[PDB]
């Protein structure tokens, strides 16, 4: 019988009746506008975590990388986009998934790619589907929302080229940098606004695209309305993290994913407990000091998830986290605190990046037992 | 030949591996690995390389035939690991927990020379009620603070290494050595201050033994090193072995620490130009940070190099261009010093092959489920390192 007493540390867990009411929330969110749910499973690349995303209502998934498109097809999975800009030279890995049964789509944001893309295509005797990807915030890929003959040129490509082209998708990954209801949902109307124009721009250039997806985490739990919108695809809200309750969209008691730590060591003068949790446990991602409340390198919580406000990781080296007041002053005798061999739980910055440092994730159920849940490593 | 015209015919370059990946050269790590161990020989001193930076065993077997003795590990999963290989000199150098003394001694009795550290009173205890409990007489160091950097027993706390080590001593265990861990070195940049901590760091270490020794305690082993004051110490009197990890690759952090130079920086990620944005002078590659890390670590020196300094397929830096931010597969390259380049698309064309020197060599390689090793030849072997505990 495994638990969090027995579980050597660190450990990464996932709360399932937390986890369950985030899938919950946003799927009903979705199903309120009217959209498809595609979540994305670069978060947590574990097949039960995705199945459970599919029993509450989901539509296929988003891949970051064809290893994850390799994972989730061989486990059942057959409707999946690879949201990252084509390579050329992954062409025969995506043809081999697409004649092995996935129905696995690209994207593209060039001429040059799509050219490349439909040159194979035809050679090879396979109809690829390509999305068009749309710059509608200025955060990376895709083409200018406006810039209409870029837009048309690939769009002739592939289509002319005897490929599907399937759709237009943007991120407005610049979401990340907001922390207001009002800037999120302005910036979701922005993101809606312009990825349904690329597509009115194609349908009226008399080319197909029957899907319109939008989304990141803030905008889907943000957007007041969807309108031209096929689907959302959303990732982090699974479990949440430090940065999307900074951005406002959950509290921290949402947060899904945590790190088991133990209590190795003190250093009494500064009032800090060493624990065997540092940046390999958490990673390094520090993403909310440049918000309006830094955690550090996490929140702590006591074992039974109750989070312990003004004590973080303040700092960490590959092996070792130091806890200790985030108010800065000495904890006087931390030892009598935290003895040697306690247990705490910390919550992460950002979930996606914390969860890629462990070769699975242990599920937490309701009598307090654990199931471990393997998720995906490397490309 | 069935089995070479086969061979052949799998062999993988540059050209033809899927991207990212972790690629040695093996000719400049070989020319770390002869340095450090070179350095240590003229010291007089054992190296005990830490393994974590490269959790590899072709990597250790490379740094054990040049001439180390023994390794450092950060978790038991890497002591199991190396010693399953072959390794039975292992130092597992993290302030043990309690709750990993049935795997520690479970590593000791199938024969490995395990040396577990400690730093209180507390945890001394815990080990000696367990190894009196168990017929087994652990090996522990007292680790000791000589710089501030994290903790450990001060140098000058002759009353808290007595109990400590009286603990040890008295309660049937061998106490076998004190250890340190400089690790404020990464935070300097010129060799005065380098040099002067090294030997603040030696002398507190020493200091420590000399304290424990005075009381009637054996402490046979002093154990210093960080790669900066392994490579600046001046002298290392009393010193009988030092542990230096991230020099095997070397990395943009030590680059401006000084202590090597961009061209000995052996671990870089290969990566594709996969997209642009030409207004901004961007070019897109499918190394973001689950390929590089979230490390940051050059940020706050003389030089920033964003998320790695970008060379070409040869390996040869391009000076000018890093990756300026990252997103998790998507990593942005744009000049360092704020410009747009003009053409980005021809200066970087799609499809092109880069090689990202990483910030942290330690945190970048932890990203990847294996190395490609390069010959001199334009080959790559895969060479597997672990993830995880
Ligand atoms: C193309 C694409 N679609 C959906 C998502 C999911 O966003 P959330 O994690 O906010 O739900 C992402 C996420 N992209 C991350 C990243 O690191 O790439 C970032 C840009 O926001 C995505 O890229
Ligand atoms: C206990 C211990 N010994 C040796 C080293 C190796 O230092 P280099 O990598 O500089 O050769 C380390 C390294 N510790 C890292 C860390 O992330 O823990 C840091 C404090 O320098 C060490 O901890
Ligand atoms: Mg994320
Ligand atoms: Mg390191
Ligand atoms: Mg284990």
């Amino acid at each position: 019988q495994d638990t969090l007493l027995t579980l050597d540390t660190p450990a990464a867990v996932i709360d399932l009746d937390r986890m369950q009411r985030n899938i919950a929330r946003m799927q009903q969110r979705m199903d309120a506008q009217g959209v498809r749910l595609r979540p994305h499973v670069k978060t947590s690349k574990s097949v039960p975590v995705a199945a459970a995303q599919r029993a509450a209502g989901a539509s296929g998934i988003t891949v970051s990388t064809l290893k994850e498109a390799e994972q989730f097809f061989a486990a059942g999975t057959t409707d999946i986009l690879y949201a990252v800009s084509m390579a050329p030279h992954r062409l025969p890995q995506a043809l081999q998934l697409r004649r092995r049964g996935c129905d696995l789509k690209l994207i593209v944001d060039s001429v040059a790619a799509a050219q490349a893309i439909a040159a194979f295509g035809r050679e090879q005797g396979e109809a690829f589907e390509v999305w068009i990807e749309i710059d509608t915030d200025g955060h990376r890929s895709g083409v200018g929302a406006d810039d209409t003959p870029l837009l048309l040129a690939i769009g002739r490509t592939l289509h002319d080229g005897g490929m599907r082209l399937g759709g237009v998708l943007t991120h407005a990954g610049s979401s990340y940098e907001l922390d207001t209801p009002e800037a999120l949902q302005a910036l979701a109307e922005r993101e809606r606004a312009g990825c349904v124009q690329a597509a009115e721009a194609l349908r009226a250039a008399g080319l197909p695209c029957p899907v319109v997806s939008v989304g990141s985490t803030p905008t889907a739990l943000a957007a007041s309305r969807l309108d031209g919108v096929t689907e959302v695809r959303a990732g982090v809200y699974v479990f949440f993290d430090l940065v999307m309750r900074n951005i406002g969209v959950c509290a921290a008691e949402d947060v899904a994913l945590s790190v088991l730590a133990t209590v190795i060591g003190h250093q009494a003068d500064k009032g800090w407990a060493i624990v065997d949790a540092g940046w390999m446990a958490m990673s390094r991602d520090r993403g909310t000091a440049r918000q309006k409340q830094d955690f550090g390198y996490g929140q702590v919580c006591d074992l039974q998830g109750r989070v312990m406000p003004g004590f973080v990781l303040t700092g960490a080296n590959q092996e070792h986290g130091i806890l200790a007041r985030a108010d800065g002053a000495a904890e006087a005798d931390i030892a009598t605190r935290f003895p040697l061999g306690t247990r705490l739980r910390i919550l992460p910055n950002h979930a996606c990046a914390t969860g890629a440092q462990f070769p699975a994730y242990q599920a937490l159920a309701a009598d307090g037992s654990v199931q471990t849940w393997e998720r995906l490593h490397g490309w």
